[PDB]
């Protein structure tokens, strides 16, 4: 079972801007998450044949991970904050999706949706 090509993150003729809340998202929200003792299975895209999981990407058909954020905000890939959010809130879907309560890497999922959260909490009002 291959890989798929990663979401995209770039895209001349998508609509994208810079506005405050998606720079909190950056430097706040990714930042904060990025350098987290269980940051690292999420810090790329899958890796299905390294990892040896086959059915991965027969299962999870909205992949999404912090790499590809990271580079989408670097890139000011995103029209608004909700765009960014949704990415986040799938990255962890896809988790609790694939794997079995308990896992190892839902536990880290679950201590990084945490954080997630509570800085998203303080996202600023815009402009
Ligand atoms: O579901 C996802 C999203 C991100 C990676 N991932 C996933 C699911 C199932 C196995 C693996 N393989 S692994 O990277 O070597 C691994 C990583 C952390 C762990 F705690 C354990 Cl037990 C294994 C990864």
């Amino acid at each position: 079972s291959m890989n798929p090509p990663p979401p995209e993150t770039s895209n001349p003729n998508k609509p994208k801007r810079q506005t405050n809340q998606l720079q909190y998202l950056l430097r706040v929200v990714l930042k904060t998450l990025w350098k987290h003792q269980f940051a690292w299975p999420f810090q790329q895209p899958v890796d299905a044949v390294k990892l040896n999981l086959p059915d991965y990407y027969k299962i999870i058909k909205t992949p999404m991970d912090m790499g590809t954020i990271k580079k989408r905000l670097e890139n000011n890939y995103y029209w608004n904050a909700q765009e960014c959010i949704q990415d986040f809130n799938t990255m962890f879907t896809n988790c609790y999706i694939y794997n079995k309560p308990g896992d190892d890497i839902v536990l880290m999922a679950e201590a990084l949706e945490k954080l997630f959260l509570q800085k998203i909490n303080e996202l600023p009002t815009e402009e």
